[PDB]
């Protein structure tokens, strides 16, 4: 259905940083060769602060208009969307309409849009309908804008199961679907999962399911952000694990990740047989080798700080899980207040209840 | 939809032990603090012998009437049910009707009921309809009794996929759904699985799927019984694995498990950094460290014993898998009788065929 | 629904080898005891060269007519089929019709047929309808031919979810379904997966899902080919892993595998407790212990060879994945041609583009 | 699926009249020959006053036990049921359970039960489940009690469309379905229809749809009560119209209707060619020829009377339609009170508002 | 989807009359102008005796090869098919395959095929799959053969409701659907309807429903055979009634009907205002004005005759309805044998029971 049968790299850039707010886009747009992504995603949702998103959409039109023709990969900006926020949906749609105004010269270099936070199949149809309306409002060919989604809810994971048959209904244009991209960060929160370090679970079933959804429906599966940018070995191992599920693309957050991800699924240059101090302040190998499990006090410290500063929003949300749980317990189990105060001291308890 | 946004512990108690048959309930009802469950489940199904289940339902009304007001958690007794037994369904429904007679004073302290052995979504609706009828027979608010299910069949696992949309149909009241609880013990038998030791498979996909079903439908996911009560470390590791799937509650079988499970998902009191004889008859550390793989002779010994005594019923059923398989082979492969007798000796063979 | 409640072994034989083309069948038909499969599958699809498949179907009728009565297991030949090839479907159906001509004496010893490469549930119905027509064309009892399928697509994996309810519709006879068999080889290609060595991924979710589909629908789950015939230990470990998912049967490719698979799910003869040079050119233990990761040059060498000879077809297809990917990249990323030539040298590049 | 391929007559009898309350049943049970129905329906729902329905169910067991063996047609008593009343459902189920106690000797002469007021297909399943439970509670063969439904809601009319496929699901026993019977009286009220005289609309589409539902699903279609017992010509014309839709059975309310309905679909005794005072107080031919359109005053008179006496309940409900409408208008259109009082006088208005 | 946006006339011809069996086809093929149909249907099903249908399919290839190029309308032969006969389905498919052999020169003048007696939507898919296989077996363009169906069952009428969404599924090619044609003759029997004269009911709902199905799915609605060929006025009135439902085409059985039907939906040549012996043996105006209602004796006479001669088969089937009903009554109501013998005399009764 789409020109790229495989996509190796899916690279996001912030659209407006709060200087030239568009600086990140103009540089990403100059990337070439192995450093340039099969798919580049100017990112008007999680990569860009919310107060900056209207300037972000302006910057997307400015840059793609100016540099879009020369970009060697395909361009699919990510808009705002949420299955549970009609205001967010309408926002994304308004931005899409602006960005594709043919008089501004960007649309002709835009292959499609990425829609995050989608829900059940009826939510996907609402995004599709916006695509169709944008196309008709600006005289584009029907179906010419590809839609890609980020799978970051239980709901969306289940929705991939019924796609082949829903896609063929005549009341939608969902043949425009292109990529199915996992969003482990938000999926973790939607699932209310938690780990001692805050590292993301690996969610091998999700990735299996997205790979399968993609092959059943004629889409392309892509894995989510691997945000420990220094862990080049870990990134490679994830990509290899993914390739064994038939998920041959991955999200990249830097141009070095892009190079690594562009190279990983290609056959090696030479064969190999497998069988059954030292520097100085380069002992930051130990930062690589360590991880920290925070206490209640730490998490509450951190949150209090982040709330006053209002750790990015996703870190804050991840912490909110165990804290929301602590607070549900405290509200509903008066019989446990004594063991809890004794467990954490009352300083912390009452502070944990103020957080959120 | 329900008051408890999180549930950490789901603790079952037998309802009639064959002295005061209700003794286990009266003590469980006195538990407080960290030893008391978020959800307490007086258990009229697998925890209670079948000849005792009618006295069990009487005991549930006596105890909850007498001690129910003071119980710090929520009370959700488990009734009998089976997707393939209309008599069992009707039994559970009769017990539910008795237990909730408002003149007996228990119902006002009962938040809902737990229904085991459910099947496809149409079986869930049959349980729901019984709830609705009980509510109307006794003037309770419609939807005031929460329903929780145990997922212990392939059928039920698949049914979670279609819940969001089935729940909204006007011919049911399935918005009453609260917990989705895995039942690994019976699920193992429904799946006809088997292990060399008889240890339960870990069934990570089931737990993933139940976690996902819960987040898609507004329910709460809970894992099943960890019956090796001495293996406190194993219990903790399972809980941690679960938390990484977004399954933050677990079944508890003793008040010590309850303490462990009540504490596990709470943040630690202090931080930690991670990196890449001796006693005497306390060498029962070796019982902890060992496991035994039985032979055909052992299993048939055991079964013959258990059948004469008629190892609990679930152990017997687990054994029945390889034995049923041995017997299917023997009935259908006369060409294999010689290698089989030679394999086990004829003593055993003919005994294996009498078992069942 | 079917006579065999359990099936341990599913053993395929080529139907026409290009001497007596039927030689493999006549020998397989003589197997007895532990060396003989619960289910024997004369294989007219992947085990038999395509130019030989019409003689294959003749050989199936000759041998089963001659030796079929004495065969101790059940006989279910595999026909050609493909969800995306109407010509292949019609071929399989024509062969089935010939094979079951009651005047040729084979049908009375044939329990059913195996259908590979099935897709969504509507494709399964197309196979079912062919069964029904064959039955009526030859006066067989309706439903007397069992249908077994090979699950080797994402589509088919998803289709198992809706089977219980689709099976009961009156417009089909899908109660004839017997085995659900995983086909990891082709499933790997349908999923576009790849591994460094070319070893098959383990696909634990697929096997979980097929086991679950089987228990939900009254079918029997069977795992796919373990083609490293020398790795007897690996075969045993896979069977044990499978048994823990409730997949108690497995495909066997030699009579020794048949013995191993016939023995594996039976209880051991004696108990066991578990706890927490040397020869000469027998150093082929090292062939067992090694594996090779090929380079681009190797893969392209190999393919060029195989294409000229036109490594079996499935190996060729597995290689086609990374090469198809390399070629999609080359066609769409002119900006990457320099780093690619430098990576592999231009000899290889232009050769990689000729392959396919 | 059922013994009677055609059913001509469906004759209801009250079960307890408030003397021998069972008198009507004992006589109906003696009917023979053309005066006896293909299907006799001891009627514990609309034919029997609600305060009498528990004695009604007792009378059904007494009479059928005593006279049931000799009855020449099939016996299918009608139980209470309502799609919107869980208490009514449970009542019907309790009565069914009592009536079929095999120790009372009625069940062996009962072919099935008639369930009125059914809704969407999920409500039909709730009735089916009660049947299945009754069968298992009393050791009857599964599926031996036929279920017949009365179609008297929009919901039920739509439900016939999806029956063939819902009937085959393994979670129900709806193959027990036998008759689909129109209930024009209640259907009229469910549809909120009204006529100037109070005569029932003819509802030709309903009858078409029920006929079609019956042929699509292997059931038998039957039309509803023709309560103008003296209008023998009208009854014949309705039966002829019905026969032209493939609805070959009809409800009968007297033994004379039974004779007429038993005779109508049989071929005439001789052929016929078609082409393009007088007595005295026998001028009650004029009662036959007239009908009366009541005024608001009449209807309110009547209702006030009926409410004080608390015209049967169905007449009262039919009147409630225009009156409910008048009252919705009065509550919501204060701007219309003057034209309304002038239209009816205020005597009536304020009385019309007290009615209901 | 298809070239003809409207179809006025759908004219059937027998394919082999038992002289030149193909005589009827060769003449129909010469029709031109107003006497020639928009759609001509060489009819290998009900118009042709069953013993003649294999020569019929040969004749279709001979004539269309010889005269097909010059035919001014579109050619869509009707094949045999039945929802409940796998042998009939396979027959139709075999004939379709022969007829479209491109080496015989007919296919290039064949626009599609007409499939009668279709059932639920899954039966329509079975016909579609045969089309797809025929296309691929002979190198035709996929979808180039239009499929038209005859709606002559309750099942098929209900199936039109779900067509838009089923048509878009990727496992079928049902976008090939062209005409939806009512078959009142067989639909009458499927519905088990009956009239005093044997005239067909008008079935206005069916026609409404088929018209609606056609507009919902992008198909064209056509009414069924009006077999009283002399009643030119009646034919016109039916066509006008149809046009008011949006069913603008009708079946034609003679070239005069073709002229009438070709002219009816065209605007009149001049305007008109509407407002609120005589010959000799031309008194066959009375045959036009009369109709005969047969007795039991007549019908049984007739059937006995027709059975010995074995009134066409459809007349015989129509009679079978009341007779099947009489026989169900006689088998099940021994209490009615006396009134029945008295009603018809025993001569007739026992004869009525031998018929069938
Ligand atoms: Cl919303
Ligand atoms: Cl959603
Ligand atoms: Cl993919
Ligand atoms: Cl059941
Ligand atoms: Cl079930
Ligand atoms: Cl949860
Ligand atoms: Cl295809
Ligand atoms: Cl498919
Ligand atoms: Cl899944
Ligand atoms: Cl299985
Ligand atoms: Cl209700
Ligand atoms: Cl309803
Ligand atoms: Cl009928
Ligand atoms: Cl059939
Ligand atoms: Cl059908
Ligand atoms: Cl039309
Ligand atoms: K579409
Ligand atoms: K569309
Ligand atoms: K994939
Ligand atoms: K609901
Ligand atoms: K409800
Ligand atoms: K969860
Ligand atoms: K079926
Ligand atoms: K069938
Ligand atoms: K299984
Ligand atoms: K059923
Ligand atoms: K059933
Ligand atoms: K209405
Ligand atoms: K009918
Ligand atoms: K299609
Ligand atoms: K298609
Ligand atoms: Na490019
Ligand atoms: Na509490
Ligand atoms: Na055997
Ligand atoms: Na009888
Ligand atoms: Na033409
Ligand atoms: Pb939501
Ligand atoms: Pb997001
Ligand atoms: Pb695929
Ligand atoms: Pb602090
Ligand atoms: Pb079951
Ligand atoms: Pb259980
Ligand atoms: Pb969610
Ligand atoms: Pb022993
Ligand atoms: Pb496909
Ligand atoms: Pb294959
Ligand atoms: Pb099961
Ligand atoms: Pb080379
Ligand atoms: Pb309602
Ligand atoms: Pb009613
Ligand atoms: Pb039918
Ligand atoms: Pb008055
Ligand atoms: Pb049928
Ligand atoms: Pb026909
Ligand atoms: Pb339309
Ligand atoms: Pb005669």
């Amino acid at each position: 259905r789409h020109d790229r049968e495989f996509v190796r790299t899916f690279f996001t850039s912030p659209t407006a940083v709060e200087d030239d707010s568009a600086k990140m886009l103009r540089r990403a747009a100059g990337l070439r060769g192995m450093q340039a992504p099969d798919v580049w995603v100017p990112d008007n949702e999680d990569a860009t602060a919310p107060s900056m998103r209207d300037e972000g959409a302006e910057n997307i039109v400015e840059v793609i208009s100016e540099q879009g023709a020369e970009f060697p990969g395909e361009i699919h900006p990510r808009m705002v969307w949420h299955r549970d926020s009609p205001e967010t949906r309408y926002q994304g749609f308004q931005h899409m309409l602006d960005i594709t105004d043919p008089e501004r010269g960007a649309v002709e270099h835009i292959h499609g849009f990425v829609i995050p936070e989608v829900g059940g199949i009826d939510d996907w149809k609402k995004a599709d309908e916006f695509f169709t309306i944008v196309e008709h409002e600006h005289g584009l060919d029907e179906g010419s804008l590809a839609m890609s989604v980020i799978i970051e809810s239980g709901e969306a994971e289940l929705a991939m199961g019924d796609l082949r048959d829903e896609m063929g209904k005549p009341t939608n244009n969902l043949e425009r679907l292109f990529l199915l991209v996992d969003g482990e960060v938000d999926y973790t929160k939607d699932m209310r999962a938690m780990t001692p370090t805050g590292e993301l679970p690996a969610w091998p079933e999700l990735r299996h399911n997205t790979s399968r959804g993609a092959s059943a429906a004629g889409c392309v599966a892509v894995d989510g952000p691997y945000d420990d940018i220094r862990d080049v070995e870990g990134y490679r191992e994830r990509m290899t694990d993914n390739q064994a599920k038939g998920m041959l693309g991955i999200w990249s957050l830097t141009p070095g990740q892009v190079v690594e991800a562009n190279t990983s699924p290609l056959p090696p240059k030479t064969g190999s047989w497998l069988l059954d101090l030292t520097a100085d302040e380069l002992r930051e190998e130990l930062l690589g080798l360590t991880s920290y499990v925070p206490s209640m006090d730490d998490i509450v410290d951190s949150m209090e700080e982040f709330e006053a500063a209002k750790w990015d929003e996703a870190t804050y949300q991840a912490a909110m899980t165990p804290i929301s749980l602590f607070q549900d317990v405290y509200e509903n189990r008066p019989d446990q207040h004594e063991e809890l105060e004794e467990r954490y001291g009352a300083g912390v308890v009452e502070r944990a209840m103020e957080v959120g």
